[PDB]
């Protein structure tokens, strides 16, 4: 893939959040994700699919990956899945949308799912 | 093996007739493949995700969430949705999710990048 | 207003809660909420717009309204917003996504908003 | 307490759409929005509302509001909102998370959403 140079590597959020990635050439993202936030400790699985053959007009290259919250350390019973594109070239960067949905029962489903943004660069 | 391994692993079909089949690993991964019924989609795509693979026994539902980027060997739209929801085991066993479509773009036309929306999967046809 | 009338009155969620409306001519929409989920004890205001000249290839009316969750007896330091379509005809439905986002600290904003979905009805379900 | 003058005002977002708007003592806001981007052309009035009482533990005030993208000069048949807290002090700004939904047939509904966020100073941007 093209960007599988780029998108391999380290990335930070906005808020000290940490993610690893290797993109694969079929287009696989695998990793670990390490929140500065939340019911979270340490290292996550993460599992992802990018476009490994972008367009070429400058577009950016369409990927998206799910952390489910749970590992040897902790289980917060959610998971958060990022939909977003890399960017690169100077300041390359991961601009994300995520939903984050955690297990309810029926009755507390409505209010089952928070929403928000992250952009993820090189540097941090 | 995951609580909720044999109920998840299967083939799972939405409300628009998209169809996903997935095999539930005993870690918490999901594999399988998404076949599309709406949009720039033709035939299979990959899907990878992740569960609870030790859910609250309260009753609750096991989140879970998987991401199928658009390109496989006959069509690419540049474009990829995550699905973020729940699965709720029994007889009428379903998962609801939410879900974003990120295409690649422009700068200028990042703003209009991503839709959302909600689907329901049955292991029933609608 | 073309949906003007199809728009006002009352209209059901799938939970049981109740909204009443008045669409002006203007793009108005202006009623009241009443809750059956989250802090929400009786009615509140609501306020919005929507789309008075729609396309007629059969397509929806695009709308959208906020409630403040604060009224004379409660006050959830919070607001959801709807974003919608209205579709009229036998079936009348007003489908919508919606944001629920509650007043927080700096520290607890990445989790101020909730997101969902609702389709409400002209029949009480 | 109040932000009644805090909110009162002309806001500008991170792609320079500019946002008036007076609230009033009830919760109520009310204004106009002209965009920088899209099918939009001069100014669409704007209506939604905001908690007229907030906590007083430093949290921000919980508002909202919505614009149809009708007007006498542009009708794009769909409409926004924006869903986000004011915060006040130095640094005042609007963080919002939006969606905008179009007219669609039922065929094409399941792509009538798209999601964002836009951040509202004072400051006009760059
Ligand atoms: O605690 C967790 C699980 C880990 C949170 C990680 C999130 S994912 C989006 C954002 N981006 C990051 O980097 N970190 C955060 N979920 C949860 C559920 C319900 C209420 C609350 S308060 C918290
Ligand atoms: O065409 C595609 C890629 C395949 C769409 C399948 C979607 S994924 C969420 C939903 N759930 C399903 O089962 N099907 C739909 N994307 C795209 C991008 C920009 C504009 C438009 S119209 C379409
Ligand atoms: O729940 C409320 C106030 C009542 C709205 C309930 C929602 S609004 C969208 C949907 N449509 C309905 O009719 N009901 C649901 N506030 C609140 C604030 C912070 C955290 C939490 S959990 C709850
Ligand atoms: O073009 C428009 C009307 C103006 C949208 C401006 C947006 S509202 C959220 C965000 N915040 C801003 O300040 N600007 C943007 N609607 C429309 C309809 C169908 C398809 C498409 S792509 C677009």
């Amino acid at each position: 893939g093209r960007d599988q140079a780029g998108i391999t590597g380290t990335w930070y959020n906005q808020l000290g959040s940490t993610f690893i990635v290797t993109a694969g050439a079929d287009g696989a993202l695998t990793g670990t994700y390490e929140s500065a936030v939340g019911n979270a400790e340490s290292r996550y699985v993460l599992t992802g699919r990018y476009d490994s053959a972008p367009a070429t007009d400058g577009s950016g290259t369409a990927l998206g990956w799910t952390v489910a919250w749970k590992n040897n350390y902790r289980n917060a019973h959610s998971a958060t899945t990022w939909s977003g594109q890399y960017v690169g070239g100077a300041e390359a960067r991961i601009n994300t949308q995520w939903l984050l949905t955690s297990g309810t029962t029926e009755a507390n489903a409505w209010w089952s799912t928070l929403v928000g943004h992250d952009t993820f660069t090189k540097v941090k």
